[PDB]
């Protein structure tokens, strides 16, 4: 790999790329951030890793926390470290201060913690070391001038040693300075800011390499999650653009359709399906999912605005049994609120069903939906997010796209995501005699030829009945169309009189 | 209560946020649909004839079925009407009917078929000559069948 | 932050009444919002027909419409 | 017909039942004298009207 500074993998989801590659070996990276940010955990996961994936020891020095309870706590994520402590794989380093202390003792203790970690890194001869929260030794009685010196001594000290070191720095202000004393920006050879900036009410936290003195690296924010498994980053901008493609086709569960698209969606491209509230995407979406199972195929349904419950008394009303689907184990309803978390969150829940069930087919009734509240480009990013996974990994999707504006809306994105999307179908009313009618269209289609046609379909118990086109009728879009007639008596089946017969016999 | 009703919701949506508003609805719409409660909510449409958008902030999508009034022009004066325009579960009228306001309530009467562009308040009357076609005079083909 | 554990991340809005903190948890409620067939009358016959039966009795049902239509009435 | 005439209108009355149709009404030094309405336009409301000069029912 072309960069001239070795680096050691923190295999924690993400960061590695971000960083390029990992922490530079023998040298030091200062994880900084606010309160509750993710600092100490990535720490503790930086020593975990090391030990249960390259078997290399490491020293973690507590400064605030008790040495007991780092490990009681990093049980969440599911890390018996104890037991670590005990193989001799991990040395945590006590240095807390304690419950009747005197006071004063910050410099020749600096002196002397070189020495002591300096020990333990040579007796269980160790690689990685964290230093969490050094901080708090300066919040005695100190000031700027002391302290890039003090850390200075440490992470010389420690690099001669040739230690690969992370060293966490708390902040009050989430934009602002990088640490504290607005010092150990420089001292340090790398920096990574955490951030959790609220906004909305909600909470998002991200990630940032501000500097990797040496190489390079994904610069800015990158969202991460802390789940049961900690960390978890998601390069949305390292996801490069090489994902496969093919000319294999499959149902939409609507027939008529199926030839409207040249021959059956392709697996492999986005779909969308926008059309004015109660125009019936969320129908075709389900008749999507149905034939899914009916070919049996896995296939998901995360519903942001029906419940599961009801999703199924429509669906059921529309024919397709989907209490059997759940069933057969063919089709998972996820269903969930928008407003029940950040984006980061709801892009990586469905990420997680995606992989715990392996779907051939996925749909996503109403991105709008999630379009609620947050900004367009932190919801056009999420877009291609969803669209970016299961792209590259030939599950055929299905996004539901409902238009604010029912008849006479001058674009079917609001959002503009219609550039990122493979193929539309657009379903609009039509106003014909004092009555609401509805049609389907497919406006395109990358690499099938589909039908031109603005037909119209109707809504039945059995489901979408695709008729026949407003050919004799202009300003259609408008909603509200202009009959202009050069026929419509035209053959077709003219023959007067006695045409049919009735409920009797014919 | 079996039944709850809130009378313009575009009443509460005063001066609050939009988004403050769009959780309200949330707060009010989740907690109805699980306590077994059937609930109306009445809005105002910021602006009569031509709205092309039937609620405000957007609310739309977070509900089962729509219920819509919209004042028609016709011959100089000022008519109702009303539709259906989306039900989850149901059939409902596609048609757009117009309606009466006295002193028994509302009567759905017909729906202006004879008629175009509704939805913009001002339609154009649209008869002249009906689907009786230029056959109205029958041509003349008919001009044999009586005789003596 | 809740150390060693998880939580809800954000702002919720409570209420002090009469009957200490209260917090609405609006993006904690599921939804799971049971359903069913069954229909009720509006006190509207026609419009029940227009429906196709009646509002089933688990629903939301929307009135909109410009000041003066009568949304009130119905 | 190039004349800036004017129109007054009942739009809503919670209570009462108030007159539907939209007349037009004139200023004089007497006050205003409310008319007859606009029976034979399109597009009263829009502001700039459109006779609708319909062909009878064409015999
Ligand atoms: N199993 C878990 N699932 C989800 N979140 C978790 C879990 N365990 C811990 N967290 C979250 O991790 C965070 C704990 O922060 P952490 O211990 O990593 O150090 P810190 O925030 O960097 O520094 P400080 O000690 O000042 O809080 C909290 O915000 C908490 O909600
Ligand atoms: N059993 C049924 N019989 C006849 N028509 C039905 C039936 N179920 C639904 N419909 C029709 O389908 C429409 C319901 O819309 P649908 O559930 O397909 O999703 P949508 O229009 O894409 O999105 P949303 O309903 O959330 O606005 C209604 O407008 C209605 O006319
Ligand atoms: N007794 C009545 N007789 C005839 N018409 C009536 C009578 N009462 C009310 N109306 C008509 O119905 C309308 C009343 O509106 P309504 O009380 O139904 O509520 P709304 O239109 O939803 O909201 P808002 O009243 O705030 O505009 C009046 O504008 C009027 O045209
Ligand atoms: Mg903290
Ligand atoms: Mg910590
Ligand atoms: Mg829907
Ligand atoms: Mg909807
Ligand atoms: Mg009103
Ligand atoms: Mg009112």
């Amino acid at each position: 790999e072309h960069q001239a500074i070795a680096k050691m993998r923190t295999m924690i989801e993400g960061f590695d790329d971000i960083s390029h590659g990992g922490l530079p070996i023998g040298r030091s990276t200062l994880v900084s951030g606010t309160s509750g940010t993710g600092k100490t955990l990535f720490s503790i996961q930086f020593l975990y890793n090391g030990i249960i994936e390259f078997d290399e020891p490491g020293v973690f020095v507590t400064f605030e926390e008790t040495p007991q309870d780092i490990i009681k706590n990093a049980r969440s994520f599911g890390w018996d470290l104890a037991k670590l402590v005990d193989e001799g794989k991990l040395f945590i380093l006590d240095a807390s201060p304690d419950p009747e202390g005197q006071e004063v003792v910050g410099g020749f203790d600096l002196s002397a913690l070189i020495e002591r970690i300096n020990y333990a890194i040579q007796k269980y001869r160790a690689r990685r070391v964290s230093i969490d929260s050094v901080t708090s030794v300066f919040q005695q009685y100190d000031a700027s001038s002391v302290v890039r010196r003090e850390l200075f001594r440490l992470v010389a000290r420690l690099k001669q040693i040739g230690a690969t070191t992370v060293m966490t720095t708390e902040r009050i202000e989430e934009y602002g300075p990088i640490a504290r004393y607005g010092v150990e920006e420089f001292v340090s050879d790398n920096v990574v800011i955490l951030r959790n900036v609220l906004e909305g009410e909600r909470r998002r936290r991200t990630l940032e390499i501000l500097k990797l003195r040496g190489t390079s690296h994904m610069k800015g924010e990158y969202p991460f999650t802390i789940t049961d498994h900690g960390i978890n980053i998601f390069p949305l901008g390292a996801m490069r653009l090489t994902q496969r493609s093919s000319n294999v086709r499959v149902s939409s569960g609507v027939v008529r359709l199926d030839e409207m698209c040249g021959g059956g969606f392709f697996k492999d491209s986005i779909i969308l399906a926008t059309g004015a509230t109660g125009t019936g995407k969320t129908l075709l979406v389900s008749r999507f999912v149905e034939n899914a199972c009916a070919n049996k195929e896995r296939a998901i349904l995360f519903a942001y605005e029906e419940s599961r419950a009801q999703l199924l008394r429509n669906a059921y009303s529309w024919g397709m049994d989907f209490e059997e689907m759940e069933r057969q184990n063919l089709l998972k309803i996820v269903c969930a609120y928008p407003e029940s978390a950040g984006l980061e969150d709801h892009l990586q829940i469905i990420k997680s069903e995606i992989n715990d069930f392996k779907p051939a087919r996925i749909a996503i009734d109403s991105l709008s939906a999630l379009a609620r509240g947050v900004s367009n480009n932190a919801f056009r990013q999420f877009v291609i997010g969803v669209t970016g996974y299961a792209k590259q990994e030939e599950i055929t999707g299905l996004f539901t796209n409902t238009s604010d504006q029912f008849m006479g809306a001058h674009s079917i994105t609001d959002s503009h995501i219609a550039t990122i999307t493979d193929t539309i179908i657009l379903l609009q009313y039509v106003e014909i005699r004092g009555e609401m009618s509805r049609a389907i269209n497919v406006f395109k289609m990358r690499g099938s030829w589909h039908d031109k046609a603005i037909r119209e379909f109707m809504i039945s118990d059995k489901g979408p009945d695709i008729k026949d086109s407003f050919r004799n009728f202009e300003r259609i879009i408008s909603g509200s169309p202009t009959r202009i007639t050069v026929d419509e008596k035209s053959e077709l089946s003219r023959i007067v009189r006695g045409v049919q017969e009735k409920g009797p016999e014919s």
